[PDB]
């Protein structure tokens, strides 16, 4: 039988709410990101060209989680903006490193020369992103950066073997989420499947796209993530890369939509996870794992 | 595993048609609100300000139903609101206390003050509200108010079995069943089930609050085990609601809500439905429906 | 546990082809309407005052089927349609005709009429309609156990829906059965329907009709593959020049005084007989008999 | 029981990723599409009147696919359309032992006709049909076989029809089947023929239903050797109609779609894609490591 069976989205499940002592307030959103590096917030800005650069980076630790930045740059850009971001002269929170400063990322594409001018230069994490994870070019860029750099997140998969077969490979973290293709697996299905093997070992899991709304974020860590990862939501915002363009009725920023101050963005989510852990009796993500609980939802 | 099972709202099914010899007009719409207060009909009005002050709450007793005076004022203003309705002193399916005057209700804030003042009032019923109700918070405002004060409770939004195990077991003599950025909620029919799993067996009445659109649902309620359901944005834009009147685009608005009309056309089309739905289940009394009533799973279409 | 199953309906199916050796044309379309009655279409048009009255219980007859006279009228008057229907007298083909040769006609009554009955039946009704919207009541099963005794006669069941409605009506001497039922909540699926009543309506002669649910030529085959013998057209007859109305012009479309224009309704039944045919020739069955035998369906996930 | 179960189409399903050994740009796209003609990529065109004459066909096997030419013309009419493909005078060319084009001709219950077009020298003769699974089906594949060729029967879907089929004489089956309200949806279908029907070198085609690139390589992932393109090639310059501006848009009555290779290139990039997604170096590879799940509408 080729047929695995139901797997299921955001908008298929909603929460079960649970006997509650914790006011939104209290809630520890402290958690971790690798091994070796942690979050205070466990949202993380996504590695596209559109959404996060320098700015981005910035906002990213300074309000809780880090901040991924992409492959579509020559070397020293990615050097230079790594850099610009450790780098610096009533902003509470404020996640650091353990030479006190800030916290950055990047993204490798399968290469090694752009994985080494970037540990040298300090970062905090690299990020194999690819479309593919599970494979033989991604499987060994693993090996070939073990043995020379680093805590390393591998690209995307959704499979209960893929993670197994990377996690031997020394994989310190776990990124999923994978009409053109006609392949895919529903979001919470994954991670349901991805975090079944991802612990017994150490290792985090990282919900990459499909966030819409606040209430989506919070069944995503309730179901095994760690974290979650934030792309279109933060797209057009005022600390993403693009210009502005004034023209009549509307803002865009050069051609996506102006999102506004990115703070407000990151503010009105947290305040979502909060308001979700209250109902849910989760004083801290490691206790939404022990005390979920789910139904489907047939819309 | 975290998915528990699946779960159904009033969209999600229809009830399923049994023997019957008693008419739609011969039906008995007769329940309880606590172990003590009994209603004529089985509505009860939201505790919103966009519905229920005091000529709302008035409307509501005099048709069998009650009113719950939102929360969203003065501690002052509120005692004053549920006095106009104990003092009015034709409507022959009225509702009155054991004082011979209309029955009101008024909606509490976690955390006794309010309340004191209320039972001192003569409000009939005291409803404890919050966003989430098994909470500790929660249980504290309610063995601290039955302590201080013998008023009959309704407590919090429950949708849980063991939620509804511990509010009874620390004297909640009702409890209601409800609850994008949340992400959080189960639906109505399983609430109302699994709620009633443990209220049906300690003779507690379960109220069944939001996600009522029209008369079709109000039947689907009470026939899955609550006792009466709760109508709010049914009746915003009425004539008894709290708002003024107010013309714009030559159609006429309140306070914004698209205003109404006569709040009684309202409750006698929503009664007349929840008749037609005990005549089809051959049903002479809401308990009579809990015994025998069925449904299926609908697919839209 | 209050949840009894799934309940499905028209667009939750669709019909497996079979093994065929007949073609649409090569097809029998016979059926019953009751034990005693039977049609050469298995088509009624409904007991509706906005569809069937004497001129569409006519055309009805002629193309094979039958049409059921609305209740929503005096006593003598729909007698007058009665007997204006068994009163034919000057290609047809087709014509359903009883046991004198003249053309088919059903009437229809309620509550506990027990004078129209009399009345109708004297006047040459082939079958008399008992409908409520709840048919599984007692005031249906004292007006059916008091025509069944008294006025010899074919009566239809009323409104049923489960399967101990139409067990129980059966008892009471029902000929034949009627299946189908927002504002109360109530209801099941028309295809789950016909199939637990009609897991009745067999072990005994009693045929089943496909009451509501019913827009396009295909639907016609879903019901009667899962049990019916008949269905029961209507929503869709209404406009037709035949039904009772009034050509009025508003706008740029011609309306009903009140409803929209469909024509002559020879071209829906034409179109809804032909279709079936299409099916009836997929599913490799030459008669209903063979189409209840042989019939299978998936269920579709909409998408 | 009646009821046999909950059938599935294209968009209930999703494929998912394997081990992955394979490229995108470097796997054989290569398959069968009857016991003995080969095809280079898996697509054939559709007989519809609207979709393929002859400098369709040629288009098609000249990318290394193929096309069938409708059955929409008189005897003769029909035999030049194939004459034209079978006579040209860029690689990855489908060409026949001869060196000549490869093309498909569709019949429906109709000796003199089959056995002319085969004289002509057509690679495949198509028995198409509303409903296959027919006595008039069976007879005139039968027919055929003895007096001549590759023969293909027209739109099955229960499992039962795929097997009377093969039984006596076929070489490749065609799978898809408002008003109608008969049908089993397009992945149940190719499942349940595949499964009855995959144990001879017996290729199943999926035909209909298909809509973006995805489709196909669900279609194949299931069980099907090659998949049937028919609307999606409808209003292409190498199509039917003549060539008219009404109103801002160009139309053929249908919409235009311009060159036909780049319907094609986006569809075989499609395949490419899924199949590295699904690591399968081959077709016959893919039908071994397949898993799908399902989606809701929401």
């Amino acid at each position: 039988t080729k047929n695995i069976g139901k797997g299921l989205t955001f908008e298929d499940i909603l929460l079960v709410p649970n006997y509650s002592e914790v006011l939104p307030r209290e809630v520890s959103l402290e958690t971790k990101l690798t091994k070796n590096v942690s979050l205070k917030i466990p949202l993380i800005s996504s590695a596209m060209d559109t959404v996060t650069e320098h700015l981005m980076a910035v906002g990213m630790a300074r309000l809780g989680g880090i901040g991924i930045i992409h492959k579509n740059m020559d070397m020293e850009s990615q050097v230079n903006e790594v850099l610009k971001v450790k780098n610096w002269i009533a902003y509470s929170n404020e996640n650091l490193d353990n030479k006190g400063r800030l916290r950055v990322g990047a993204a490798i594409g399968v290469e090694i020369e752009r994985a080494k001018l970037l540990v040298e230069a300090g970062v905090d994490v690299i990020v194999l992103d690819s479309a593919h994870g599970h494979s033989l070019n991604i499987i060994r860029t693993l090996k070939e950066i073990k043995s020379k750099m680093i805590d390393v997140i591998v690209g995307n998969v959704v499979t209960e073997e893929a993670t197994k077969e990377l996690i031997e490979n020394g994989a310190d973290g776990i990124k999923v989420g994978i009409i053109v293709a006609g392949v895919g697996v529903p979001q919470i299905t994954a991670i349901e499947k991805c975090s079944s093997v991802a612990s017994k070992f150490g290792i985090p899991i990282i919900a990459d796209g499909g966030i819409r709304y606040s209430g989506d974020i919070g069944k995503a860590l309730a179901v095994g993530a760690s974290s979650v990862m934030i792309g279109s939501i933060l797209a057009g915002t005022e600390e993403s890369p693009g210009e502005k363009e004034l023209i009549g009725d509307t803002v865009y920023k050069y051609r996506v939509k102006y999102k506004g101050e990115m703070e407000g963005v990151v503010y009105q989510l947290v305040g979502g996870l909060r308001s979700c852990m209250g109902y849910l009796g989760s004083a801290s993500i490691e206790e939404l794992w022990k005390k979920s609980s789910y139904v489907e939802i047939t819309t």
